[PDB]
């Protein structure tokens, strides 16, 4: 729009390009998302879901039959910071803090029946104060890596539990500095999950064999021990990770119960060292 001035492209998201821009009135620096009546109304509902761990939706501009979303701007995403930190890894107290703030954002959005659906490191925004915020939230109203097994098996009516799964994938990833389930198609994603966690069955996930894309021809893999999966994570963290990675979405821990997990007993808020 004319009221703005792109400083630069800073992403191509699922929903079109993303720009750093300045408001020519306010002088504020914002993130500008160009999209590409229900989308209009649901959008403007999103403008009210405000919280410290949720990137603020500043303004929704429907003009010339286009739809720009103006967000509070942050300088770094977690993918970038994770690469920057690949040599020693993010320190555990900072992994823990990030995990805890994200679970707060999730808890908050979930309490309004709003879900993200597409969590992944690049949607996770960090600042110099040691905060981390969830961006893009509620707008599904290429990466398969963080996708919950119920989405993969063709569940159309999935829950908040899907975000808990993605965040569990991102938690593991921060700890080990490798992607947990780097699938490069839908079946390969599914089968990577099966190989680590065991092919699910009616015992561990009642109803699984009834899902749309479940095939009885699925190979049957035995589950691996978590000590092998996310070392050198302590038994608190692994415990918590296993409850986030439950197959049954009704067994999977809520963001709210996860906040009360013993892992979080010694949580602090360290500050990262960022090169902006
Ligand atoms: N430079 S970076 O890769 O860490 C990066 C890339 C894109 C964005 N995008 C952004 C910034 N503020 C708000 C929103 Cl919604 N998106 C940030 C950092």
């Amino acid at each position: 729009m004319e009221n703005f001035q792109k400083v630069e492209k800073i992403g191509e998201g699922t929903y079109g390009v993303v720009y750093k821009a300045r408001n020519k009135l306010t002088g504020e620096v914002v993130a500008l998302k160009k999209i590409r009546s229900t989308a209009i109304r649901e959008i403007s509902l999103l403008k009210e879901l405000n919280h410290p761990n949720i990137v603020k939706l500043l303004d929704v501009i429907h003009t010339e039959n286009k739809l720009y979303l103006v967000f509070e701007f942050l300088h770094q995403d977690l993918k970038k910071f994770m690469d920057a930190s690949a040599l020693t890894g993010i320190p555990l107290p900072l992994i823990k803090s990030y995990l805890f703030q994200l679970l707060q954002g999730l808890a908050f959005c979930h309490s309004h029946r709003v879900l993200h659906r597409d969590l992944k490191p690049q949607n996770l925004l960090i600042n110099t104060e040691g905060a981390i915020k969830l961006a893009d939230f509620g707008l599904a109203r290429v990466t398969l890596w963080y996708r919950a097994p119920e989405i993969l098996l063709g569940c159309k009516y999935y829950s908040t539990a899907v975000d808990i799964w993605s965040l569990g994938c991102i938690f593991a990833e921060m700890v080990t500095r490798r992607a947990l389930f780097p699938g490069d198609s839908e079946i390969d994603q599914l089968f990577r999950i099966f190989r680590t966690l065991g092919t699910p069955d009616e015992v561990v996930w009642p109803g699984v064999t009834s899902m749309p894309d479940y095939k009885p021809s699925f190979p049957k893999w035995a589950r691996q021990d978590f000590s092998k999966v996310v070392p050198p994570l302590d038994e608190d963290g692994r415990s918590l990770l296993s409850q986030m990675l439950h197959y049954d979405p009704n067994k999977r821990i809520s963001a709210k119960a996860a906040l009360a997990h013993p892992f979080f007993q010694d949580v602090t808020k360290p500050v990262p060292h960022l090169r902006l």
